[PDB]
């Protein structure tokens, strides 16, 4: 048996409540199982195994199969990105503006949704699967193709031998969870982003708070909408992390994009924007990504949970300043 | 070779442009192939084989497989209902208010959509497939489960040997058709009906007509919306047909509903509304169906194509009066 100083994985896992968790280091030290150990740590930390009577060996067995179904040959959409979205949602769930707001079931749904939200991603976009007449695009009628697929795989895996982590939820619990999880993952579809954000701004206009700053969320509609946006912000959280995490995420999305561009090229198709290795502006793309998508979203979020997300918003403008100012790589 | 007086099938098929076509008689006389002969007649009549260079043996082969994938053990959602929706859309396409309004591609899409809109229906509702945790509900995330499935089957069958009736459309034609067909079939989802109708009323408020009464439809949005509502009206056209057709449709939907109710019963589930053979009011249900769904829809349609649908609307109030007035069966 090892000493505290020796068990470097447990040591890193103590940072699970922090924005800026060294998730790549956790991936390396867990033997490429970041999703499994991070999910397990989060479930213990939130006392979710006890609350829903999830048997630990059932949780581990489900986590392993789910993690097995992220592709390790995909540079960005893989188990490490899933672990990062899970961990980022976990931190956002604990912002003071949201203190005691969500039930345990809603917390389960948000973390479970984050965990499966990209399962079995092939490293190519919805648009590429539509344009190449893939079996998934045919199956799903060109509409939210991957996000529909992530949901169906994440639920189906629950039926494997000893994988049903929801076996002791009541029928009604399982039905509400399912509903919430579907609503959250479908909302990760980037073609939904402009309306999601437009409607988030609208609900922030008429938000109600207790005198001590806690949000009041009285109904399903308002509750689910915060959770959809929360997970979406978690998904789009790379540029708000410490620069050295951020840069690694940027190298991985570019590598994945370039590989799609190469498939397009050998298939004789037009190369999609930002997917051409011979014609790339990595830094300018990040500045555009931040100016057009990431900052508008995080500014509205910070409004919703004011002043909780101020440091996140400062880091984001800093990283934007850095990508804007650097000498190209 | 037969005489005109002997070829009773060709004789019935001359009624293809009429509301009140004897579709059950066509089913019997075609050897249970109403969808095939009615689609073929409509394609010839509209000169669609020539316009899109569909080879006749390709059309027939696709029609036969598509018709084979409607279930003959299902009382209502079967090949005869598909043939009736196809034929009813065909007549609505020819209302004077819509004279020369739609391109040939849009006409193809509406008739093709009608033809596949219920393919492989199992005779049980979306809600039953969700409640029994079926593989389709899992696949499609509880959302438009059957309508997603109808689309995916109708497109997939095109890939069978000699079934590609769209082989000579340009890539861009095939892409617009696909888009239109998906938009039309997804709109047949009854959970979409209240919003479809609310939005149809809104567009009727600001509709524009030429001085001779032809609708002006300048953009995709307005065009697709009329086609969605057209096919939806065709789907919900049973109570607007001559009484003796109407009554046969009513016996078939009740029989299908009762069979679902029986599956629910033997599975020990609660029996869904109108699915309990031991507790049914066939006539009152039709009056409710007309008052709540069918008449509100057809009144708005008749507004849109005024005065074209007046006879349809008169027949509907007549049939409603009849079901209201009868001695229970
Ligand atoms: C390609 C450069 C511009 C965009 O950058 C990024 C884009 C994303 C969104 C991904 C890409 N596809 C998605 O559906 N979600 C995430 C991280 C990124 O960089 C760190
Ligand atoms: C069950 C009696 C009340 C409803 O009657 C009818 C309902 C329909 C709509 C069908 C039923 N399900 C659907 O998705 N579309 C069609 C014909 C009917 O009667 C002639
Ligand atoms: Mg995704
Ligand atoms: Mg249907
Ligand atoms: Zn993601
Ligand atoms: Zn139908």
């Amino acid at each position: 048996h090892m000493t505290e100083q020796e068990d470097v994985l447990a040591k890193e896992l103590e940072d699970v409540n922090k924005w800026g968790l060294h998730v790549f280091r956790i991936a390396e030290l867990s033997g490429n199982r970041p999703l499994t150990v991070i999910m397990h740590t989060i479930f213990q930390e939130r006392d979710l195994l006890k609350t829903f009577k999830i048997p630990v060996d059932t949780l581990i067995t489900y986590l392993m199969t789910l993690e097995d179904h992220y592709h390790a040959d995909v540079a960005y959409h893989n188990n490490i990105h899933a672990a990062d979205v899970v961990q980022s949602t976990h931190v956002l769930l604990s912002t003071p503006a949201l203190e005691a707001v969500f039930t345990d079931l809603e917390i389960l749904a948000a973390i479970f949704a984050s965990a499966i939200h990209d399962v079995d991603h092939p490293g190519v976009s919805n648009q590429f699967l539509i344009n190449t007449n893939s079996e998934l695009a045919l199956m799903y009628n060109d509409s939210s193709v991957l996000e529909n697929h992530h949901l169906a795989v994440g639920f189906k895996l629950l039926q494997e031998e000893n994988c049903d982590i929801f076996q002791n939820l009541t029928k009604k619990q399982r039905q509400s969870l399912r509903k919430m999880v579907i609503d959250i993952v479908l909302a990760t579809d980037m073609s939904k982003h402009m309306n999601l954000l437009a409607d988030l701004k609208t609900m922030v206009e008429t938000k109600k708070v207790t005198s001590s700053g806690v949000l009041l969320l009285d109904n399903y509609s308002d509750r689910i909408q915060v959770l959809q946006n929360m997970v979406h912000c978690a998904d789009l959280s790379n540029p708000t992390k410490p620069l050295q995490l951020y840069r690694q995420w940027t190298d991985r999305i570019m590598e994945e994009f370039f590989r799609q561009g190469d498939r397009e090229r050998e298939r004789g198709m037009e190369i999609s924007p930002m997917c051409d290795k011979h014609n790339a502006s990595v830094e300018k793309s990040q500045v555009g990504f931040i100016d057009y998508i990431v900052h508008p979203l995080w500014e509205t979020w910070a409004d919703l949970v004011h002043p909780d997300a101020q440091d996140i918003l400062d880091t984001l403008e800093d990283n934007r300043e850095w990508y804007q100012s650097t000498i190209p790589q």
